[PDB]
């Protein structure tokens, strides 16, 4: 698993379950092409988005659909989504964990990058 | 000032000065129209982006060039930029402050939405 | 104002108003001596805690009563309080702003340390 | 494992390894008694601090020695330590993950609380 995303709920102190997200890759013509998508599990984690062979050098965007998450809980949040944009595998393959901690009017995001 | 942006540096414990950003408004064809831009001041703040009459309801994106900020400090960053995508809502008067707290491999963002 | 505290509410997207806090200074016997206190204003800020001459180098603790804040909004919180423990340092002049961003099960805190 | 602590480094995008921390419990006379201590592993995690039988109702304090962590990396940080104070097991046994995301002048902390 070279790319894993973990989402936490700072209001309930729980994983953020069933959070949808889309991953895009910047194409040579500078547009965003669809790369992978999925939803977080009961642990707040989304695994298996890609493989080492498919996950080439590039600029990637993770768009986490935080608005739908909060709406289903009865909250009208500030953000449309949490957006994480980063260059990946510039110095060879790495393993990436992207984390997001969600509140209705705020979110934090961090990356843990490890060398296989 | 209906919309202000404040950027802070979590490594130096200081305003993040001379940080460039662009604000976009989502168009009917789901593309991002440039709307305003600028660079943070010595206080880390960017004022005067828009006016009350110009700032209508809609989806806005603030794209903060964090990568250039960290590269100018000689620190390798994770993100290409920090993105803040939100719906501006006109139920009551609203002044928006978008704040971002920057670290090389993480950022936090919050909205302080008040009434004069 | 050598020391100011600002508290924000990540659930409502607003200053955290009427938040009580106490500031302590570590004594020679490793106990916490009360030093100053107050409640945040309508802007979420607490000014006038100390003066330049009183605020000497040492270890300070800011104890923010986040639990009472959330209980007054009817929201069950995780933390008993938010603690910010830091060394005040006199190499150059220094103005300190302690900020805290509150969620029921999470908080962030940062220091913005500037020079007039 | 009813109590686990995870520490991340927001400057390097890595687990925070070999971070010491002490856990205290509030005694009936309102003083802090030592409860458990340890250091984070190569994954940034500290497991096995306590057991379900030992981890009774009470007010607990986790003091994470962030200052020693940053000093060893050549950074002079703002905080003496990160302090997490919370009531545990008030409604029966729970499993607690305490997380801390560290920067030199800022930290975030969150709790994930699950029912066994
Ligand atoms: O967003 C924040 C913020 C973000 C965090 O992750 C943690 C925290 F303690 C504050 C913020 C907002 C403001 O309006 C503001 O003035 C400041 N400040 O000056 O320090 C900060
Ligand atoms: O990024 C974080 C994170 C973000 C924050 O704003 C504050 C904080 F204390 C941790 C994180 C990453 C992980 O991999 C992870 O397991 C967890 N967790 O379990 O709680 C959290």
């Amino acid at each position: 698993c070279p790319l894993m995303v973990k989402v936490l709920d700072a209001v309930r102190g729980s994983p953020a379950i069933n959070v949808a997200m889309h991953v895009f890759r910047k194409a040579a013509d500078d547009t965003w092409e669809p790369f992978a998508s999925g939803k977080t599990s009961e642990s707040g984690e989304l695994h298996g988005l890609t493989t080492e062979e498919e996950f080439v050098e590039g600029i990637y965007k993770v768009e986490i659909d935080t608005k739908s998450y909060w709406k289903a809980l009865g909250i009208s949040p500030f953000h449309e989504h949490a957006e994480v944009v980063f260059t990946a595998n510039d110095s060879g393959p790495r393993r990436y964990t992207i984390a997001a901690l969600l509140s209705p009017y705020s979110y934090s995001t961090t990356a843990v990058v490890t060398n296989p």
